[PDB]
Parts: structure tokens; C-alpha cells; sequence
């Protein structure tokens, strides 16, 4: 009765969309985002998730475009709704710069596996959100003076955004 | 840097107290629930963590006293504020039908590591709040049906609750007319 639907991207090759069945009644909702059994073969040979992160963010934020040669990552929304951005960003690939947005809420809660070389943004369309990703890196975890950072309007790709006016940190700022 | 402050109960052996740092600025936090290297060793040669779980509930939901005899879990409130429950269900443990109590929001974000044979329990006291577990076990995940539950209020625990009414499933309420045969598989 945990079940996984895993459907690889039609847009941006190696990206995965995996959507859980939930369990809902008076209390709210059960469901699981992860198992190794069902994910980490989605991964390289010899790479498993082994790192979990939290972010919270006030409505309006964009934290993106983020990642670096090495890291897999895997992200949803786990409260509130945004609109996640994944960026092929390896400058030898044919699709360098094309990306994909899903907009993810308790109601359509795809979970994007991100390969290695993509970037990753995300957009707080609800009141607040807590975006939950996981972490697959052989070694040290890429801090972020380590990573790429692409602008969130760099007009290369495009991204059809929400807002007109984020909140940014000076990373993200600098990126423009 | 990525940090944890790692302390083991001082009334339950076995439990442990994780605390991570946090990243704030304009934009809200970012922090990390997890790594392997961290976390893993906790847990016996062999065994990792291999599965993630989110419960949302609304206000004033308890859901517990569940547990089984081969499952670790890694617990926190990722949003709102809960009560954060862990009881001894060891039968033969000195503190068998002791708890320990974590009110856990974002300014008190510890994470809690409860044993295999330990009971699990929440409240929520916050308009909704957003559960978070890791499970680690070895062969297929116990659900439900092969788990025991203890009573939220069974006075042996003494658990001091915020409310005398809660929201319930029905297995939780059957726990409560089911007192002495937690066991029965
Ligand atoms: N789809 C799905 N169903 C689940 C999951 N976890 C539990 N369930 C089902 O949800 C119901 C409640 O399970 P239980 O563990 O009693 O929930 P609790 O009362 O919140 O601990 C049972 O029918 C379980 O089979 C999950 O991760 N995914
Ligand atoms: N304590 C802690 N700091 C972090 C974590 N992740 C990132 N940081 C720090 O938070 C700040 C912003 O990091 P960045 O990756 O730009 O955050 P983003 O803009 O949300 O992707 C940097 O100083 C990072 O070192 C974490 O999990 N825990
Ligand atoms: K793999
Ligand atoms: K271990
Ligand atoms: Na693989
Ligand atoms: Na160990």
C-alpha cells in the first residue's frame, strides 16, 4: 500500500518525476517520499541519498539557480505550494540552459530527482513553504561557494516565473 | 558548517537528542535533519536509515502510542509545534512505561532517535504541523497490523498531554478499551 508512480522527464533526459500515494483521513495525511528500495537505484552506480535538508521560506522568495558538477538531489513541498525549476546547467550538454517547472502542493506532490550538473531553484507562491530535498554525493557535501548560480530571469532560460520581484539573498542577487 | 549536537537521554538509554544549526536570514532557514555519517553509526552495525515519512495533522491530532520490535525512527516537526512523545515499551527495560516529552517547534528543532521496541506518539498544538520520520529496518516495513499501540492516556504512562480531548483515529481509540493486550499479534 506504499506505492511510488516514477516517470522519467519527456523534456530534460535523467530527470525524474516520483509522486507517492497518500493516506488521508480526519487527522490529515500519511505518505512516504522515500524509500531506498524504490529510489536510490534511480541513482548512479555506487551513489545513494545520504543527506536531508529543510528549507523555510516566507512567500515570494526564489532561492535558485543552485548545484554543481557532483551533487543528485531529490526535492518537493512538504507545506505550502511553489513552482520548482530544474535547469539543465552542463555547459557540454545539447539541452544546456532548457529547463522544466512543476508547481507542487499537498495535491500534486511530484518529487523531482535532480541529476548531478542541473540547477535548482524554487519559487514560494503560498503564504510560507518548507521544501524538503535530499543529497547524494560521494565525499564532502558542495557548500555554496563551491556551486554554480544562474539569475532566476537569466534570459537564456527563460524561466516563466510568478513574480516580477522576488526576495533574493546577495548570492542569487550577484548571479543577475 | 553543517552541525549537530548529538546527546543521549538521561531517562531513557537508548534515545538520543539531535540538534542541528540553522541558516536564518530575510529569506527564512535552511538546515540539515540528516546525514548518514552523522546519524547512521547511532543505530546497530548494518542497520541504516532507508525510508522517509511526513504526516500534516490539524490541530489538536495525537497519533500514537505506536511501535514494533525492529523499527528505529528519527523524529521532528519540520512545521507548526508538537508535542513529541517517546515511550519505553520494553518490557523488560528498568524503565519500561517511561516517557520522555520534546516540544518541538523551529526555535527548539531537536530531532529525536527512538529505539526498536520504543513507543511513538505526537500532538499537535499548532493550527497544523508537519511531522517528519525516518525508519530504519531490516525486511519489509511493519504497518500498522503487526505494530502494537499503547493507550495516549493509559495512566501506567502518565503522559502529561496539553488537552483531555484529542482528535483520534480509531485504532487509537481502540488502544484505550484494549489496556493489558498492547501485545496481542
Ligand atoms: N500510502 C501510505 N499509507 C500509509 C503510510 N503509512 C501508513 N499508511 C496507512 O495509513 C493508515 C494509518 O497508519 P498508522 O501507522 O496507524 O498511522 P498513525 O496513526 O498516524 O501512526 C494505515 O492504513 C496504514 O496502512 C504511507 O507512508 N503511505
Ligand atoms: N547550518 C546550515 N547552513 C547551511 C545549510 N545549507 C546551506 N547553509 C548555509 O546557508 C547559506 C546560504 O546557502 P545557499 O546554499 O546559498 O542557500 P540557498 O540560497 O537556500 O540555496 C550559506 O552560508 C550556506 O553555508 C545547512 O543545511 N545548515
Ligand atoms: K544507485
Ligand atoms: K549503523
Ligand atoms: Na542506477
Ligand atoms: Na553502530
Amino acid at each position: 500500500a506504499i506505492e511510488f508512480n516514477i516517470q522519467e522527464s519527456k523534456i530534460l533526459k535523467g530527470v525524474y518525476i516520483i509522486t507517492p500515494n497518500k493516506f488521508r483521513d480526519l487527522r490529515g495525511e500519511i505518505w512516504t517520499a522515500f524509500t531506498s528500495k524504490a529510489v536510490d537505484k534511480l541513482l548512479p552506480n555506487g551513489l545513494k541519498f545520504i543527506h536531508d535538508k529543510f528549507i523555510h521560506s516566507k512567500h515570494n522568495v526564489i532561492r535558485g539557480i543552485h548545484g554543481d558538477v557532483k551533487t543528485y538531489k531529490l526535492a518537493t513541498c512538504v507545506y505550502g505550494e511553489i513552482h520548482q525549476v530544474v535547469v539543465d546547467c552542463r555547459k557540454d550538454s545539447p539541452t544546456y540552459l532548457k529547463y522544466e517547472k512543476f508547481i507542487i502542493n499537498q495535491d500534486n506532490q511530484q518529487i523531482i530527482l535532480v541529476p548531478a550538473g542541473f540547477g535548482n531553484a524554487h519559487y514560494v507562491t503560498s503564504e510560507s513553504a518548507v521544501y524538503y530535498y535530499k543529497c547524494a554525493y560521494k565525499g564532502d557535501y558542495v557548500d555554496a561557494p563551491d556551486q554554480f548560480t544562474y539569475a532566476w530571469n537569466d534570459e537564456r532560460i527563460g524561466i516563466d516565473w510568478p513574480t516580477n520581484s522576488p526576495i533574493l539573498s546577495e548570492r542569487d542577487i550577484l548571479a543577475t
